[PDB]
């Protein structure tokens, strides 16, 4: 009955909300220290980056939940630790107050081959915009995605993915799968260079019934793709 | 599935003041922090006077939150933009975040806004007066999120379009019954946020509010399919009532 | 449809006793007498009805402290409560929870002006709770018919009138204005009354099919002596 | 319909150890002296008759203690939280939680068994077990849409359990409807802290609880007298 | 109707903390050294308590934010575990430790099936239930813990079933655990009277991915599709002295 699943790299959405009045009270020469040093790191995390044994980015963040997130894959638990561990042990990170994180590990389910590898091991694109949301699928009365036949569940699927293919080129998505790692079941990290297409997308899929009757959802986050001018933009006061 | 046209992306801020930290500043230090917050107001200004977004303060009743600040934009961006030079502002340390939302002015397609044709909407002057909204100076804002309901048998995803235009149509009925009396901006979050829609009421009558909600909650659209979020009412903010609200 | 009162905020407060206990007496002195004016100025207002409130000392950590003011408009609410958080002794006054209501009854009139305005009670106690009507189901008190739902708001008064002279109310609408539907307000000499009324309600079909809680807060009458007793320290 | 005995406060408390680490020990002693008079005049009120009071480490992050006291208005409950609030101490005592309820017996005051039940004296157990709980108002299951005798029947089974825990589990229930956010706040005294798990499960299978109960969160923890009060704030 | 009865062990607690990097960062080294020596002798002191029989515990790094690192201690008393608690609150480290949850439970074997012969035996003197009951912790390189309940929701409501076919729920569920065996060893804290939730469930393994596999195979049957209801996962690898040392140097 139970799906199966080929499974990729280690994933951390990692979301920060700067301390701006502990921020600004710091001298500006300690500033500049503590992004230097934050800059040296990103710079290590792109060796890893371009030789292939891992991925990250960073978006800003819209609203109170978050000023930013950083993504960061890794293609061992033990590894994503250490970039985690290293992260809070920069200067800057005591002025990056955690505010929510998830925990995945890329997923491809089963409803060398490289283009099994190109979804396993995703390079992200640097598209504009990012979105990022939990989920679970319901175990409620008679509305029990668990409980279903292989053969009732996978027709579901098929419809779900019909949608998500005519949204191919506008949309990419990243499936996290979290059973066993964090509170819900799925990471669903969304990229597209028009935020509309989020709602868009989202919106389509509640209708269908795979989502309509099994989705739960938890918090939703969308931001703005940082690479350094924007990101060094975002501490100068 | 509702098909949508969408307009300026919005932030609800909430911010609830220091007074403690606040009262510490002597008071040339409090001024320099408000010339700066109204020399940020007065950017904002200009911004809506091109015809490039909105915005507007409400003081909040209760302990939720004592101001908000709700801003439009015509991206995601801008508002991005828009928020941090706020938070980087010297007050924004006095102001500390109690609740935030992120939506899109949207028209839905239930029903129709325009005449059909290949006549495209977003040159529709009528129809762009509501995706770019102009806000009233109302006395008074009330904002809350909502969803729509997934539950057993009260499941709004899976009603068929006709049965959904039905509902719709109804809930608009009562509330074109308050024309002149609340002036309502509904924001679609799904994708941006944690409920489905931001609403946005506007009336010089905060009992309107009640009203209006109070008699939509019999209606069955809501009634059964309506999941609400927190609420916030508050009172228009200018510039008099607002070095008034910091003076200690 | 529904007639509307004075507007309503319960303001709950925990006291920071250890920045208070950091503070000289002369100091405290100093704050008391400052929220002292503030209450005189409070109660002018009530003298000349254009408002009410009362202040009551609350059991458990919730809070320490309620404020309960009544005015007649949300302007007005808005300024007493912005004046009330600058004064200096509020920077010791944590917000823990607060709720906006409108009094409510489903104006020339002096019984409906004396429910609508209320004064409030002297009574040794109170208790606070919110709550709404369900809409889960078969549960759903907004598709109920007209007529279904009066005869079970009726039944709902008939116990009412038995705790005449034991608990007095006020019933405070807040649909449009907070998180839930109402903010029910108890007075009685008698603390085990409001668990009597409240469980005997529970039992009526109108409560114990359709009710939903938030939670409740019970307190004891704060007069100027035990307010100032509370800040000795 | 019930009768109603002494009000309860359950007092839940996290010691603030870096803080309590910065002072010097004169200054903790002061302190702890202070506590030894508050806590001895609890005592007086105790021997007088007047209400009830204990103290029990409890387990985990949720509270480092829980301070349990009975009295028999709520204005003397208020003015014992008031004067323990503004002990030097109480600064490094966090508040975590807590609970007010009134001792209840149901009919599901002259009377000398009564009284022992209504004014209870608080048994020298090595455990205490609390949490709260209500019954449920959730579509077919719904405790208080249920006639007068099919509920008599559905507690008289719950009884018959907790009858045969005499002698190895001592319960006060606390109503709390119209007090705190639950109906009841349940309390359990054992010296084998697994007579807890035992009596909790086993009405979770009867229908009463099986049901109709919802609970809040649940704490335990062990007896504190002034031997280890001490012990326990030392550094 | 028929409740369960249960054998029960080593009283357990989790203690999920997170590192306080920013108030760590200003002790000088020599008093982050001090403190490191300090919290180094209460772990032998542990490892005393593990190495004589009346006790366990072990260490993991946490993954994400919930924490930095678990403290699963086990001990034979309430009291035990009590006095471990306080002392560790009482460490000069544990300042930059902030609690962040915690968990308690009792190791727990239920009647369900039989874990030994009905010959008229103590089970407690049966060394292979006493194996279970107070068990060897492994150095697995991974561990995942999760709260969890039996839902009493309607329709499905586990605390109304029948024994029988209770008994017949959880024999699937452990058939497809037994499946497992080698790459998957769990602990199942009992917590009911005790904790927020009824059950405390460790996972250990040196293969992270082991855990998506047991609890995504485990939902499709119905002991929990059906009536499980789940707290927060938490996933960490595992830490020894020296992965100690290099968490806390800046
Ligand atoms: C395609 C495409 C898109 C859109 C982006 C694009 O343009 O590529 C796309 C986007 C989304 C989005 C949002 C969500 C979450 C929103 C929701 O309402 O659930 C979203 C949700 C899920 N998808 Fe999805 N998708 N998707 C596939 C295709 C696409 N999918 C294929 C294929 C499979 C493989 C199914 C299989 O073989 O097992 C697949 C699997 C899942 C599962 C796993 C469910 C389960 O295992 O029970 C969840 C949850
Ligand atoms: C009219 C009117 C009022 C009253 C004030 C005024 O007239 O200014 C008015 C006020 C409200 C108020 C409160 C709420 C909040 C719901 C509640 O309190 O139960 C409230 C709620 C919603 N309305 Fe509403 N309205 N409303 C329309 C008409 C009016 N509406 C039309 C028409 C559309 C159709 C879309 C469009 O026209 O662009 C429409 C859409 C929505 C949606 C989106 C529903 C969906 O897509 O599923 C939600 C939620
Ligand atoms: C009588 C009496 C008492 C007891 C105190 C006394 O001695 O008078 C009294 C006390 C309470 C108490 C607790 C609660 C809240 C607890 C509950 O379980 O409902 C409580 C709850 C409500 N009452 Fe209540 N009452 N009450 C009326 C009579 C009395 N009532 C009359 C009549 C009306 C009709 C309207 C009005 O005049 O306000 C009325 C309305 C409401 C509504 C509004 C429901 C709705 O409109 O859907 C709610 C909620
Ligand atoms: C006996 C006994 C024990 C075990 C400990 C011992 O041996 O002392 C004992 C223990 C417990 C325990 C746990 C709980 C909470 C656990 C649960 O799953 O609800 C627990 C729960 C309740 N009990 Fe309980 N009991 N109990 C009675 C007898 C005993 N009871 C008698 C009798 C009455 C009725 C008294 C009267 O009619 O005057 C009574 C009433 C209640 C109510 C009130 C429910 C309601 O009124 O709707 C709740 C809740
Ligand atoms: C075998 C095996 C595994 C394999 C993984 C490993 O070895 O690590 C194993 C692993 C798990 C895992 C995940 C979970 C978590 C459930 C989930 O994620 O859906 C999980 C969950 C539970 N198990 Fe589990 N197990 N398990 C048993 C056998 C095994 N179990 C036997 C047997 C008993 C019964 C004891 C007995 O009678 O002997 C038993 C009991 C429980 C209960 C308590 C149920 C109740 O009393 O209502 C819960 C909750
Ligand atoms: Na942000
Ligand atoms: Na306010
Ligand atoms: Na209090
Ligand atoms: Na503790
Ligand atoms: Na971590």
């Amino acid at each position: 009955e139970a799906v199966k699943t080929l499974d990729g790299w280690f994933c951390l959405h990692d979301f920060r909300s700067i301390d701006w009045a502990a921020w600004r009270e710091l001298n500006p020469g300690n500033q500049e220290l503590m992004l230097n040093e934050l800059s040296h790191f990103l710079s290590d995390m792109e060796i890893t980056k371009n030789i292939g044994e891992g991925e990250h980015t960073i978006y800003s963040i819209l609203g109170q939940k978050a000023d930013l997130v950083f993504f960061t894959l890794r293609d061992s638990l033990e590894a994503l630790n250490e970039v985690e561990n290293r992260f809070n042990k920069l200067a800057i990170a005591d002025y990056l107050l955690p505010t929510y994180s998830y925990i995945s590990v890329v997923e491809l389910s089963n409803y060398q081959n490289k283009g099994v590898r190109a979804r396993l091991y995703p390079a992200l694109p640097p598209k504009k915009h990012i979105c990022f949301y939990p989920m679970s699928k319901k175990r409620d009365g008679a509305d029990n995605w668990y409980m279903l036949p292989m053969e009732e569940r996978q027709q579901l699927i098929r419809d779900h993915g019909l949608i998500g293919r005519s949204y191919a080129g506008k949309v990419q998505q990243i499936i996290g799968g979290s059973i066993g790692f964090d509170d819900y079941e799925w990471g669903v990290t969304l990229f597209s260079d028009d935020a509309l297409e989020f709602k868009r997308i989202v919106t389509e899929m509640r209708f269908d019934e795979a989502s309509a009757r099994y989705a739960e959802f938890g918090s939703f986050f969308i931001g703005n793709l940082l690479l350094s001018e924007q990101l060094s933009k975002l501490f100068t006061i």
